[PDB]
């Protein structure tokens, strides 16, 4: 599912994303944008051999099985194939274990590079929420 910006924001708020550890929705919308452009079926393969799954590109190597991961853990309890599901509560709940887990919204690096610092609330602008 390709979610649109506002459909999306609605979405995390109602599965508890909005102010977790502290990251307001605007947060996590500029992430999902730039990991996965609001794309759920989003992989992509990394030069280690893991591979990021979904809207918010969780890694095999920590957090999700895929079975073709040599010596990874799968930490949030799940196939890395819940992760591409038109529902994100299983990208939600294991995003909630990565973002409390010590660096915070650095885990992904598209947010360090592209949300960051930026007027994050522009992505939930004008959003019934
Ligand atoms: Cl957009
Ligand atoms: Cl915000
Ligand atoms: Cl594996
Ligand atoms: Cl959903
Ligand atoms: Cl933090
Ligand atoms: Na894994």
């Amino acid at each position: 599912k390709v979610f649109g910006r506002c459909e999306l924001a609605a979405a995390m708020k109602r599965h508890g994303l909005d102010n977790y550890r502290g990251y307001s929705l605007g947060n996590w919308v500029c992430a999902a944008k730039f990991e996965s452009n609001f794309n759920t079926q989003a992989t992509n393969r990394n030069t280690d051999g893991s591979t990021d799954y979904g809207i918010l590109q969780i890694n095999s190597r920590w957090w999700c099985n895929d079975g073709r991961t040599p010596g990874s853990r799968n930490l949030c309890n799940i196939p890395c194939s819940a992760l591409l599901s038109s529902d994100i509560t299983a990208s939600v709940n294991c995003a909630k274990k990565i973002v409390s887990d010590g660096n915070g919204m650095n885990a992904w690096v598209a947010w360090r590079n592209r949300c960051k610092g930026t007027d994050v609330q522009a992505w939930i602008r004008g959003c019934r929420l």
